[PDB]
């Protein structure tokens, strides 16, 4: 179980850092390359989250009739041809292709990886912890990325920090040899409440709006800033991931904080500050002209959205066991539901808001209707059972 838990942590860590490693990496070099890049860009970053999002019914279906540890090894493997695809291409519908395979291989390492946990563990106690470690993985993935892959990128070319992402998949393949025996073929079973179900209900509704809309606010943010830095001639070298480091390390640090203070101050006034901290600071991001502007905004938008990710996944918890019959993996399922949908939807309309009106007033629609959906979370302030 310790092997299963370090194996569904290192799937998540490696699937989040080959997310983020090509947010300072691709937009710049598809910059330099062709020298309607802002639409072409969105596209290639949505499209992974628009694949996982439609494969995500088609995996469960999988793991229901075949088990976990299949689907885990062939995730481990698309992960594989992904980063080896993203290491050698130098063409837009390579790029695309690679990018829309890693929405494959994560829906089922995701998927399954979880399941395997929320089943191998009985006791709950036990069970919350484990998944806590283990989906904490995706921040730390999130955080080590872009700093290695500019880093790399800068200092010993474009296809190194792919290469060394592809062997520490390896790795993690292997230690499944040891660990999981992918051969072995596991039934599974099915409870709680269908998903379609909760995502009528009003209430679930605006928790799962809140986190879509407060991570879209960095959805868009991802494919653009890169672009939007060569107003300052910015160089790689320890500057396009290290603009995105304070975000990542805010979000840490707002998270641990958060977590503990949202109970005792109230997880909907949490949920409603951070989303306000949200749209400002993502207001006040286009102002800065230069790098160093940069770390003050990026650190309240980290800060904020784990804010509202503190308090907003016990409010869906609570809301799913008041209201329907709950199951461990509901809030993962709405929650990744939102995510999904936020990164699908950033970019695409992101790219060409920005062709229209230009980065300052994409950033600014961002963070005014980031602003403008705080008062929905009055509604969660005490939500009614139902019969
Ligand atoms: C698509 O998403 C991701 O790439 C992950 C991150 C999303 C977002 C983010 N992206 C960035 C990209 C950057 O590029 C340079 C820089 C900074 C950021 C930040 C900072 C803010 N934030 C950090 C990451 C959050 C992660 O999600 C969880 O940690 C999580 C935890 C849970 O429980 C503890 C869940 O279960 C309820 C759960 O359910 C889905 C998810 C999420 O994985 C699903």
């Amino acid at each position: 179980r310790k092997l299963i838990l370090f194996i569904v942590f290192l799937a998540l860590l490696l699937d989040n850092m080959l997310l983020t490693v090509v947010v300072p990496i691709i937009p710049s070099y598809l910059y330099s390359i062709k020298h309607n890049e802002n639409v072409q860009v969105g596209l290639l970053f949505a499209s992974k989250a628009t694949v996982q999002l439609i494969t995500n019914p088609f995996i469960g279906l999988l793991t229901n009739r075949i088990g976990y540890p299949i689907p885990i090894f062939a995730g481990f493997c698309i992960m594989f041809v992904s980063t080896i695809m993203f290491a050698f291409s130098s063409s837009y519908a390579f790029l695309l292709i690679a990018r829309s395979l890693q929405g494959i291989g994560s829906s089922c390492s995701s998927v399954a990886g979880m399941g395997m946990l929320a089943s191998v563990y009985t006791d709950d106690e036990e069970r919350g912890n484990v998944m806590g470690i283990a989906l904490g993985g995706l921040a730390m993935g999130v955080l080590v990325g872009p700093p290695f892959g500019s880093v790399l990128y800068e200092f010993v070319g474009k296809t190194a920090p792919f290469l060394v992402l592809a062997a520490l998949v390896l790795l993690d393949g292997a230690i499944q040899l040891f660990v999981l025996q992918p051969s072995r073929v596991q039934p599974e079973s099915q409870k709680g409440t269908p998903l379609t179900t909760l995502l009528k209900d009003p209430y679930i509704l605006i928790a799962a709006g809140s986190i879509c809309f407060a991570n879209m606010g960095i959805a868009m943010l991802e494919p653009a800033l890169p672009i939007w830095m060569m107003e300052t001639m910015c160089s790689r070298k320890w500057q396009l991931g290290v603009a995105f480091l304070p975000a990542s390390i805010s979000y840490l640090i707002g998270t641990n904080i958060f977590g503990i203070l949202a109970h005792k101050m109230g997880r909907w006034l949490c949920a409603l500050l951070g989303m306000i901290i949200v749209g400002v600071s993502i207001l006040c991001i286009p102002f800065a002209k230069n790098i160093y502007g940069l770390i003050a905004p990026n650190f309240g938008v980290g800060f904020a959205i784990g804010m509202v990710d503190s308090s907003m996944m016990p409010i869906m918890g609570y809301l799913v066991d008041l209201r329907h019959v709950s199951v461990s993996g509901s809030v993962y399922a709405i929650a990744d539901v939102a995510f999904c949908m936020g990164y699908a939807i950033g970019p695409s309309a992101g790219g060409a808001i920005a062709k229209a009106i230009g980065f300052p007033w994409l950033m600014t629609i961002i963070g005014i209707i980031d602003i403008l959906f705080a008062p929905l979370c009055f509604f969660l302030r005490s939500p009614p059972a139902k019969e």
